[PDB]
């Protein structure tokens, strides 16, 4: 439940899975799993895999989907805007970081101007 480190974030959004950013739209918990299911409206899609984020009909621009994280960081999601990131198995999207994006502008234009940014990305 410790936020990823910046070089973890950095690395992620080169090979994960899904790198979006956007917001929540509903928590709901799968006790028996012990995961949270976190409901997200995507207002940028940088990468994908199996269509876990689909377009949303009536709110353009924007796409909703659906990710697991564990429990205990489903409990405090939080507030705002975030870059998320994670991986997709058998269809099923998993959180791997959520930093808030704010957060994580500031970090990788930091990364940028140091030259240490393996990939790059524009979330605008």
């Amino acid at each position: 439940c410790r936020p990823c480190s910046d070089t973890e974030v950095l690395l992620a959004i080169c090979t994960s899975d899904f790198v979006v950013r956007g917001f929540i739209e509903d928590v709901t918990h799968v006790p028996e799993q012990q995961v949270s299911v976190i409901y997200l409206r995507v207002n940028r899609l940088h990468r994908q895999k199996s269509r876990v984020f689909q377009p949303a009909p009536e709110d353009s621009g924007h796409w909703l989907g659906h990710v697991t994280t564990l429990l205990q960081c489903g409990v405090r999601p939080g507030h705002g805007e975030f870059l998320f990131t994670g991986h997709v198995h058998f269809g099923e999207a998993q959180l791997g970081c959520a930093p808030r994006f704010s957060d994580f502008q500031r970090m990788y234009r930091k990364a940028e101007e140091m030259g240490i940014n393996p990939c790059e990305i524009n979330m605008e």
